[PDB]
């Protein structure tokens, strides 16, 4: 594949500055809000890494909610885990709760919609 161009390592976001910079890029981005003391968050860690491998055209990033209260506030994230899907500064979806298959379906559907628009 050519999208293997990049490595499937998941980024960890440490500031609102970094968050805005990443969401601004013209590539589909999945931002995963989580916390260490969140049971359902643990269940999606490995599915998230596998998804990063399967979708090398998609940037996957994690936002720790305990570390980034300002981002949680600005986005009004109300429960964990929460996945936000964006591209080029635009918000395109979100999946609330620990459901890897829902998130995978949503990423695939958004890619298809964006490309065939």
């Amino acid at each position: 594949t050519l999208q293997q161009d990049r490595s499937p390592d998941v980024i960890n976001i440490h500031s609102l500055d970094e968050y805005h910079n990443i969401v601004s890029e013209n590539i589909l981005t999945v931002l995963w809000f989580w916390a260490s003391d969140c049971g359902p968050c643990k269940e999606i860690e490995e599915p998230l890494k596998k998804m990063a491998e399967d979708f090398p055209n998609v940037v996957f990033a994690k936002v720790n909610a305990e570390e980034n209260q300002k981002i949680v506030e600005k986005l009004n994230v109300k429960s964990l885990p929460t996945a936000i899907i964006a591209k080029g500064g635009k918000y395109l979806g979100h999946v609330v709760g620990a459901d890897p298959d829902r998130l995978r379906e949503k990423v695939q559907n958004i890619i298809a919609n964006l490309e065939h628009h």
